[PDB]
């Protein structure tokens, strides 16, 4: 049973990393014209959760820990198609700061995309370090579209999340937008899909929805609005315990914004263990709250 323990850049402090988070965030100001004007905040917070839904709880293999999307298997993953753009748009912040690790650097870009979105503060810890090539996962852990309820459940039990970790995480799916070519999936959930809000919430419960086939032929929720979801969105709403959450979502973005804090910091740590005399966790500035 595998340990990873969580190993501080050796010399490295909070604001070391406060200067990665404005790095990034200053880039994410620069490269507005990204995917037609959404810039890269979103794939940032995909790349985040696809290097950290890996993991597996039983034997602690996959995780954020050892960075490995930056090897061929993983960044090959079909279920990783269009990540390339959130690599590519982190390797400039890499050679700027050579010294922090890839696992660290890719869970960071999603933290600050997050705040820089006008998200809730996330906590984050140091210390992810690079493990080799044969550590990669093998690809097929990250989860199917085209499911129901029970599937998402399954999934995410074996990341360790419960119900209302799954709700809350999925709020992140106001951003950005499926795109056919990666996916087989194609538009945005909502209309601010830059700027953080409980906007998936209120689309599920208010839109007028219609199961459609799609230009790749996979089933998908549309509505009026030219909004879309995937059938594990729409399972959130089919679920009654799933629904009553959504709901409570939907009624109150602070509590909303308290829930995916909690379960993204989560997310990105499962699989490592922090000594107890570790650094308490970083919230980081904004540019913002710098004057930047
Ligand atoms: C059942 C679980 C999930 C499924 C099936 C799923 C599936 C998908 C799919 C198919 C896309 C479109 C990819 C593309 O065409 O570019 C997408 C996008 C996205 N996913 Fe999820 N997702 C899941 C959970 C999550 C979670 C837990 C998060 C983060 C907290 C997340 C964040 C995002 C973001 C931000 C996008 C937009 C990316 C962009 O605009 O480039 N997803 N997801
Ligand atoms: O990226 C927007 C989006 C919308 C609905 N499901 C997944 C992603």
């Amino acid at each position: 049973t595998l340990v990873h323990v969580a190993s501080v850049e050796k010399g490295r402090s909070y604001e070391d990393f406060q200067k990665v988070y404005n790095a990034i965030a200053l880039k994410l100001r620069e490269d507005d014209e990204y995917d037609n004007y959404i810039g890269y905040g979103p794939v940032l917070v995909r790349l985040a959760w696809h290097i950290s839904g890996t993991w597996d709880k039983h034997d602690n293999t996959g995780g954020s820990y050892g960075g490995t999307y930056r090897f061929k298997k993983e960044f090959n993953d079909p279920s990783n198609a269009g990540l390339q753009n959130g690599f590519k748009f982190l390797e400039p912040i890499h050679k700027e700061f050579p010294w922090i690790s890839s696992g660290d650097l890719f869970s960071l870009g999603g933290v600050t995309a997050v705040q820089e979105m006008q998200g809730p503060k996330i906590p984050w810890r140091c210390g992810r370090v690079d493990t080799p090539e044969d550590t990669t996962p093998d690809n097929g852990r990250l989860p199917d579209a085209d499911k129901d309820a029970g599937y998402v459940r399954t999934f995410f039990q074996r990341l360790n999340m419960n119900d209302r970790e799954v709700v809350a995480l999925m709020g992140a799916h106001a951003l950005g937008k499926t795109h056919l070519k990666n996916s087989g999936y194609e538009g945005p959930g909502g209309a601010a899909n830059n700027v953080f809000t409980n906007e998936f919430y209120l689309n599920l419960l208010n839109e007028d929805w219609k199961l459609e086939k799609n230009d790749a032929n996979n089933e998908q929720w549309d509505s009026k609005s030219g909004y879309m979801m995937l059938p594990t969105d729409y399972s959130l709403i089919q679920d009654p315990k799933y629904l009553s959450i959504v709901k409570e979502y939907a009624n109150d973005q602070d509590k909303f914004f308290k829930d995916f804090s909690k379960a993204f910091e989560k997310l990105l740590e499962n699989g490592i263990t922090f000594p107890k005399d570790a650094p308490s966790p970083f919230i980081f500035k904004t540019l913002e709250e710098q004057g930047l």
